């Protein structure tokens, strides 16, 4: 083995916790999660961990509500089971710096963006025309 070196998606990578989240309930209605689901997942504040090992980029959210794992390898599409529970067709790509999650399922799609902003990571969730804003600061 050799170290290898960084890149561009290393600003993502740490420990973040949601500071603020504006407008998740009406992203979720939009997206159809029921009502006691979408009540507890829009009081959950998850801590989210961000890491990269050669190609393979890991994004983890922990939280009262549940814990998600997924590790992807940029532009090649996988199968996702969502903390709402949707069984998705998932492709995570760069786009200018900006991680975008485009989620396919029953004839559906949504969008979750992830971009550094000063300190902040912050999360633009995507369903037809509602849009959601959550910040993240690091841990
Ligand atoms: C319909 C919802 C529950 C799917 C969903 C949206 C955003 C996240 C992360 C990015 C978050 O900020 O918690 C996780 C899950």
């Amino acid at each position: 083995q050799q170290m290898g070196r960084g890149s561009m998606c290393d600003a993502f990578v740490g420990t973040w916790k949601l500071v603020s989240s504006e407008n998740f309930d009406d992203y979720m209605k939009e997206v159809g999660v029921g009502f006691a689901t979408r009540k507890v997942a829009g009081m959950a504040k998850p801590n989210m961990i961000i890491s990269v090992n050669g190609d393979v980029i890991t994004i983890k959210s922990e939280s009262t509500f549940k814990n998600t794992e997924i590790s992807f390898i940029l532009g090649q599409e996988f199968d996702e089971v969502t903390a709402d529970d949707r069984k998705v067709k998932s492709t995570i790509t760069l786009d200018g710096g900006v991680l975008v999650h485009v989620q396919k399922w029953d004839g559906k799609s949504t969008t979750i963006k992830r971009k550094r902003e000063d300190d902040k990571l912050v999360v633009e969730c995507v369903m037809k025309g509602v849009t959601s804003t959550r910040v993240y600061e690091r841990a």
